């Protein structure tokens, strides 16, 4: 049998067969995928409701991972894509495996896009999901001292930002910031050696990123605005702990580095690990590579130690 498609199907062989006989369609739609075929890990549950917001209303979806007791850990999620691309679906394998391996509660947050809605709206959508979600952590079970941020890419810097934010605004308490291969920024005067390292050929190029740049920010001072390039707010103590994950091939991979760094200098506990195999976005391939899968789950199970 093919190679690639068989490493797939391992994958979905050893998780455990769907009773058929009392599946719905809205079950069978949300709980299998097969365009491409990528494994969900099945959770307890899953809901989704609106988050009603000055001005805007956001999507949230919730899940709750099996055997876990509450009151609940939880994760404030925010999906990468460049700011410009991505939603709940996009990432739903993703959210399930962080509340499947993490063992926490997965809110996703479906924040406004660019072009669309230029920056600086994903970062109030970003802060305002985690305080929304925050004042109503009972609704939900959720420990209030156990509720962390985090996200992959945009997301991650969505995640680094808010916990920030919140610095600022005095709440709410955030216990942890899980930031997946993020867009932490840079001096730009001073690229890291990763950014023309890996500029080409590993799906994130320099085209790319400088594409989602023009879609998303408004004015090239943004590109120094600390809710853009976090790595250069002034003061980052204080500041949740933090697990940085950056990829060997990742043009942003010292960026995610430079924010570690920053962090450590600053008084913050931060663990970083680099993959050397694997390229940005990497997440997206779970179940579809071994070695995306095996990141992957351990970064869920870094999450998990942080929140236990």
């Amino acid at each position: 049998l093919d190679p690639v498609i068989q490493q797939v199907l391992d994958q979905l062989n050893r998780m455990p067969a769907p009773d058929y006989k009392h599946l719905s369609a809205q079950q069978f739609r949300s709980q299998q995928s097969l365009f491409p075929p990528v494994k969900k890990e099945p959770v307890a549950e899953v809901r989704e409701f609106d988050m009603d917001l000055p001005g805007r209303t956001l999507k949230v979806r919730m899940y709750r991972p099996e055997g876990v007791e509450p009151p609940y850990p939880a994760l404030v999620y925010y999906h990468g894509g460049g700011w410009v691309v991505g939603d709940l679906e996009t990432h739903d394998p993703v959210c399930r495996v962080l509340a499947k391996d993490g063992r926490a509660v997965v809110f996703s947050v479906d924040y406004r896009l660019a072009p669309e809605h230029k920056f600086p709206a994903a970062v109030e959508d970003a802060y305002d999901a985690l305080q929304w979600i925050a004042e109503r952590a009972a609704d939900f079970h959720l420990d209030p001292a156990r509720i962390a941020v985090g996200g992959d890419s945009a997301g991650g810097n969505l995640a680094a930002v808010t916990s920030i934010l919140a610095k600022e605004r005095g709440g709410p308490a955030l216990a942890f910031q899980l930031l997946i291969y993020p867009s932490t920024g840079y001096d730009p005067a001073h690229p890291p050696a990763s950014i023309e390292e890996n500029a080409e050929g590993y799906l994130l190029t320099g085209g790319m990123s400088l594409w989602f740049l023009d879609q998303y920010l408004n004015s090239l001072e943004e590109l120094t605005h600390p809710w853009f390039s976090p790595v250069l707010y002034p003061d980052l103590s204080g500041l949740p702990p933090a697990y940085i994950a950056t990829a060997q091939y990742d043009p942003l991979r010292d960026v995610g580095k430079l924010y570690a760094e920053a962090l450590n200098k600053a008084g913050v506990k931060v663990e970083i690990e680099n993959f050397e195999d694997l390229i940005h976005g990497f997440a997206q391939f779970y179940s579809l590579s071994p070695g995306a899968t095996k990141a992957l789950v351990r970064i869920a199970e870094k999450l998990r130690d942080a929140l236990a």
